[PDB]
């Protein structure tokens, strides 16, 4: 129902502002120079890196294994303890979506398990342009250039990520569309194991109605957003199982390289 609708849209674009700290507008604003907090410090090469991570001068530690190998590996570390930082903003803003914690629990933990990394790359389009990302909270710029030049399995972890990136972000979504999107990602119900499909589909259902209430009104001028929007569901699918597959050569080519507890329940037995 109409107002129902946007009563709902509203209250999503409300718990996502409440649950991430660093959302879109606050990200092309930085990206942008729109700001006057703090000019991003940018990462494109060997010694720029060393600076970077020995900046901490002014502004100092958050809990990650800081270092003790090389380079390809210790961005790929900090890429691991973001998105499990990330996963935590994520379960958070899931909570406040209507119907979730009403829903069978094993449930819950399966939409969270396969929803959590596809959410996690349609946020970083909301850090990223063609020439690089936005890292630790707006305060580092990582070129796209340096991130491909890695050797080689990690430069393949990267590329992908601002290639779906670069397309997402022409459909210029805010974080009000977002709020609805994300939602109804999580909500999916053809995830594997499943045990009650039907109330999920039911939830997805009016989140859908609400998503092209929200694009219809928000952006009157595009032909077909809605559509367009939910086809990138099928690139978000793709990146995730792309991937998981990097996962595995990282296995074979690394040694002792050791998830976080909660990304290894996540990767468990994924898809
Ligand atoms: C969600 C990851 C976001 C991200 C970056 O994202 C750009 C490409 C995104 O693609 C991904 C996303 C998640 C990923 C990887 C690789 C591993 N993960 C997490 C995982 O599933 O283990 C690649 C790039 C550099 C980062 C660098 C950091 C750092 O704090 C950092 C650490 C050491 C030196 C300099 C910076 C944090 C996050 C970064």
């Amino acid at each position: 129902e109409s107002a129902d609708l946007r009563a709902l849209a509203k209250h999503l674009y409300d718990s996502y502002i409440k649950s991430f700290p660093l959302t879109k507008a606050k990200a092309r604003a930085i990206l942008t120079g729109k700001t006057t907090d703090k000019s991003p410090f940018v990462i494109y090469d060997m010694n720029s890196l060393m600076m970077g991570e020995d900046k901490i001068k002014f502004k100092h530690i958050t809990p990650l294994q800081e270092q003790s190998k090389e380079v390809a590996i210790r961005i790929f570390q900090g890429c691991q303890f973001r998105s499990v930082e990330a996963v935590q903003e994520i379960t958070e803003y899931a909570k406040s979506i209507p119907g979730f914690v009403n829903l069978d629990l094993n449930d819950q933990v399966t939409l969270l398990k396969y929803g959590v990394h596809e959410i996690i790359y349609t946020m970083l389009a909301s850090l990223m342009n063609k020439d690089g990302v936005l890292i630790s909270e707006g305060q580092g710029f990582m070129t796209r250039e340096f991130l491909k030049s890695l050797r080689k399995p990690f430069g393949d972890f990267m590329e992908p990520k601002f290639e779906f990136a670069v397309k997402f972000n022409a459909l210029e979504l805010d974080d009000s569309d977002l709020a609805i999107f994300i939602a109804v990602i999580i909500l999916s119900g053809d995830r594997p194991g499943l045990l009650n499909v039907k109330p999920i589909e039911d939830i997805q259902d009016n989140l859908l109605q609400a998503l092209e209430l929200q694009l219809k009104l928000n952006h009157p001028e595009s032909s077909q957003l809605f559509a367009k929007l939910l086809q990138k569901m099928t690139d978000l699918r793709q990146i995730v199982t792309e991937h998981v597959q990097l996962l595995q050569v990282i296995k074979k080519t690394e040694t002792d390289m050791s998830l976080h507890p909660l990304l290894q329940e996540i990767y468990k037995d994924l898809y």
